[PDB]
């Protein structure tokens, strides 16, 4: 009973963390992918701003990933 | 007992996957920012290749993120 229920609680918190953590990664990515696809469709007048925003989200994502890497040890 | 053992083994496998996914995301993020910098500095030609490389890295990152989401549900 008790060890299984605590282990299951611990495992469920790990699932929910991975779900939240991954959706958080999803949002910068969808921007990176969308802005690159806008370019391939012919729609970019200013690839400088497009690239800047891409770079911004890549950096944001990099901070999320380093924090995951650390949190996975805890 | 056996029920805690499997909750824990399941949790530990999820933990290892976070780690491995997070490392695998770190690299495309590095590629995108390294290539962006080279292009901004005048060191490369064919911005269409830059944007297509970013699209490919982003789609690979999307696959890793969806793996995490699926693993959390299974
Ligand atoms: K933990």
């Amino acid at each position: 009973g008790h060890m299984a229920e605590k282990a299951r609680d611990s495992e469920d918190r790990m699932r929910q963390f991975i779900t939240d953590a991954s959706h958080e990664l999803r949002t910068p990515l969808t921007t990176i992918r969308g802005f690159a696809e806008l370019y391939r469709q012919g729609a970019a007048r200013d690839v400088g701003m497009l690239l800047s925003r891409i770079e911004s989200e890549a950096s944001r994502m990099g901070l999320l990933v380093d924090d995951l890497l650390l949190l996975a040890k805890l």
